[PDB]
């Protein structure tokens, strides 16, 4: 069993892994909106979650991604960093998922629906003692890709549909 969209032969080429990690290197990636409000790391009602890499290494698929955060539990923003691998699932050839490792050592693995070059559509299969359901990554916060956004509704139909990270995680400008 394995949701419909998770066929390499009809969506692989918008479902490159590793292409999408290294993404994150040249520039933050803002998780925008979300079908499920709690995360084990992320806290409750999570909001204002963003990624950004470094430490490429091409022989593993890994890189170390630097991220942030708020939840209802504490006002400030909040950071951690956890190994990120690309991986595969759903009986793919080419890399599908992304395999977190926390420092604590605990995994989640998420699958990418779709990518495209400044955005990522991912799947939280719920089995790492979450819930099941879906994310939208982009470079920019404030101008969201139509064709992510698209996928993102037609993958997470049936749900409720959350903003995640948006700027009102900022208070930009001065005086
Ligand atoms: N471009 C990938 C965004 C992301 C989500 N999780 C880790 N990185
Ligand atoms: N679906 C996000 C799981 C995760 C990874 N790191 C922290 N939480």
């Amino acid at each position: 069993n394995q949701p419909d969209w998770a066929d390499e032969a009809a969506n692989g080429a918008h479902q490159d892994a590793w292409k999408s990690l290294k993404a994150d290197v040249e520039n933050v990636y803002y998780m925008v909106k979300a079908t499920y409000k709690n995360d084990p790391v992320w806290g409750n009602d999570f909001t204002c979650v963003g990624v950004m890499a470094n430490d490429v290494n091409e022989d593993e698929k890994s890189i170390q991604a630097e991220f942030l955060f708020m939840n209802n539990a504490d006002t400030n923003m909040q950071f951690a960093t956890e190994k990120v691998t690309a991986v595969k699932m759903y009986g793919y050839n080419r890399e599908n998922a992304f395999r977190y490792e926390t420092e604590d050592g605990q995994v989640f693995t998420d699958v990418i629906a779709y990518s495209d070059d400044n955005c990522d559509v991912i799947y939280v299969p719920g089995t790492d003692g979450n819930e099941e359901g879906y994310e939208l990554w982009t470079t920019d916060y404030d101008n969201i890709p139509a064709n992510c956004l698209n996928k993102f509704n037609e993958y997470a139909v049936g749900r409720e549909t959350r903003d995640v990270f948006t700027s009102a995680c900022l208070e930009i400008a001065a005086a």
